[PDB]
């Protein structure tokens, strides 16, 4: 099997000579090389679900050996219940054994061939070579580790025991299951893309050049409401968005939503865009949309964060410093874990209330003075890849980047509050980051004139490449700001997918309807400004609950950071 050659990674080598962000790296190389040949865990919850068990271990293993002082393990070695019962070391005093053990079973667990049973319709649709190149990543990993694999160690296989407990536990097969699903037509209602309504898939995916057959996909419609939750204390709900339920009679807000939506996230050349060319970067720049060589947005953030923490480490020794080990163990595991969380509620509320995207929302709103049945958005880049390739739709509200950016950098937020500065945690940090570049537009990634080629490098391929933008960041709430309203500028999701309309735009004299600039573009407020403090109400519960992503995200962040990363209790589990 020819190897597929994969970028440069636009960050300090040096980062990887500590072995907590080696295998981080290695669980982020696997999230871009599954969604470039189709293996598993693909999409935005399931990705971000595979990280969090990735550190879920990793943190176990490594603080069972050098146990903490101020929190413990997720789990116990005393627990009764076996299932949440944590393997002792039992002599076992090699932490970086323990992690390489813990990381490399888990991450194999994971993307390895289910041949046990599973293989048969849940992987009846992944192909062979899709699990041989995701087998070259683990192996030469096991290589490329600091400090070597000692495979035959106890601890390392201590770290394995441990990897096995959470596997068990919190592995969802299931997980992508859209079997019996299918979309409730009507105003509001989220259906079919209107520019990829159907794929072609091949019967046999060993076979992509043979027979193909029509399919129409969802992405995960169930998981939400099924699936395990990892650190969450309690359920999370979201207003009902505007023009449904209670809300249903927010028309001003919805009209004035759809216009913004015109305005600020149609294609490039539309007469009625008026973005501007950095909002535009800006859109572009936290997509990941599961493309070649890039993969999802917990990819990115995880990018972010490691830029983080090793520019906010106490200790200068990045290869050997407990101090700085521990650290980011408990770091990743805090973020992961809060990521995951954050996939698992937003999926819940999309799927609940099935609310349209702007591009169905816009053409068929019916109204001649409002809607335009021939619209089109910037979307989502289909990069290293030749066409706009079609990827299972799922419902706008909330959006998804606002809730995982809103989970990650209040996690983030939470953890370096007193170390790096000090604010009240609802309001903006001085946790700022430099050269932070994504690979959107990192002047190597492109959109090519010709299909992918996984058997030679990028660079080699002829196509438009990317404008390398080198970014700066004064705070984790700019990051989540701009995080959130790239979705706006991309025309993928309406204004109140990222939080409520009045905490994040200029209000004029008439209300629910927001100012413009000279030439029609909408004007934000200044991140310094923001505060996601307008709540709204819910037809099926009594009180006030967020709107939108983000506001979600931080509450999530909040919950699990205040209870100090414990397991959700097993009898509020689905
Ligand atoms: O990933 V959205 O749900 O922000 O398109």
């Amino acid at each position: 099997v020819t190897p597929i050659p994969l970028p440069k990674i636009d960050e300090p080598e040096e980062y990887n000579t500590n072995y907590i962000l080696f295998w981080n790296h290695v669980g982020l190389e696997l999230n871009r090389v599954t969604h470039t040949v189709g293996g598993p865990l693909t999409g935005p919850p399931l990705s971000a679900r595979a990280l969090g068990m990735l550190h879920l271990a990793i943190h176990d293993a490594y603080f069972s050996i050098c146990p903490p002082t101020d929190f413990t393990t997720f789990l116990s070695p005393d627990t009764e219940n076996a299932a949440y019962r944590l393997p002792s070391p039992n002599g076992a005093n090699d932490a970086r054994q323990a992690v390489a053990g813990a990381a490399l079973k888990m991450l194999s667990s994971l993307y390895m061939k289910p041949v046990e049973q599973p293989n048969p319709n849940p992987g009846a649709n992944i192909s062979d070579n899709a699990y041989a190149q995701l087998g070259l990543v683990l192996d030469r990993s096991v290589l490329e580790a600091p400090g070597g694999v000692d495979r035959e160690s106890a601890s390392f296989m201590f770290g394995e025991d441990v990897a096995d407990v959470f596997f068990a536990l919190l592995n969802d097969p299931r997980g992508a299951s859209q079997e019996g699903y299918h979309p409730t037509p009507g105003r509001y209602k989220f259906d079919d893309e209107p520019t990829h309504p159907v794929v072609l898939i091949p019967v046999d995916p060993n076979n992509p050049n043979g027979p193909k057959m029509p399919f129409r996909q969802y992405h995960a419609p169930f998981y939400g409401k099924t699936t395990k939750r990892f650190a969450t204390q309690s359920e999370h709900f979201l207003a009902d968005p505007p023009g449904l339920r209670s809300n249903a009679d927010e028309t001003a807000e919805y009209d004035d939503a759809v216009r913004v939506a015109i305005a600020m996230g149609g294609a490039q050349a539309l007469n009625s865009t008026k973005r501007s060319p950095w909002q535009t970067a800006q859109g572009l720049y936290w997509a990941y949309a599961g493309s070649n060589l890039i993969g999802t947005p917990p990819r990115f953030y995880n990018q972010i964060v490691r830029r983080i923490a090793v520019t906010y480490k106490k200790e200068e020794d990045l290869a050997n410093s407990e101090v700085n080990n521990a650290d980011f163990a408990r770091l990743f595991a805090l973020v992961d874990v809060a990521c995951t969380d954050a996939g698992i509620f937003s999926w819940k509320e999309k799927w609940e209330f099935e609310f349209w995207r702007p591009l169905s929302g816009v053409r068929d709103d019916g109204r001649p003075d409002h809607g335009d049945p021939f619209w089109l958005t910037l979307g989502a880049p289909a990069t290293n890849t030749n066409d706009i390739p079609f990827k299972p739709p799922f419902p706008a509200y909330p959006s998804g980047h606002a809730t995982f950016g809103g989970a990650v950098f209040q996690m983030v937020r939470r953890y370096y509050n007193g170390r790096v500065g000090t604010w009240k945690d609802d309001e903006p940090d001085n946790i700022a980051i430099d050269m932070m570049i994504s690979e959107e537009l990192n002047g190597v990634n492109r959109d090519l004139r010709q299909p992918y080629d996984p058997t030679a490098p990028i660079e080699d391929q002829p196509g438009i490449v990317r404008t390398r933008i080198v970014r700066h960041f004064d705070s984790a709430w700019e990051l989540m700001f701009e995080n959130a309203i790239s979705r706006i500028f991309l025309g993928v999701h309406w204004r109140f997918d990222a939080a409520a309309a009045r905490d994040i735009l200029i209000p004029t004299t008439t209300k629910d309807v927001y100012a413009v600039d000279n030439n029609g573009a909408t004007v934000f407020q200044n991140v310094e400004d923001i505060r996601y403090t307008t709540r709204g109400t819910r037809e099926d519960e009594e009180g006030l609950f967020p709107i939108g992503g983000v506001p979600l995200g931080i509450e999530i962040a909040d919950e699990i950071f205040n209870n100090g990363l414990k397991p959700t209790p097993p009898e509020i589990q689905p």
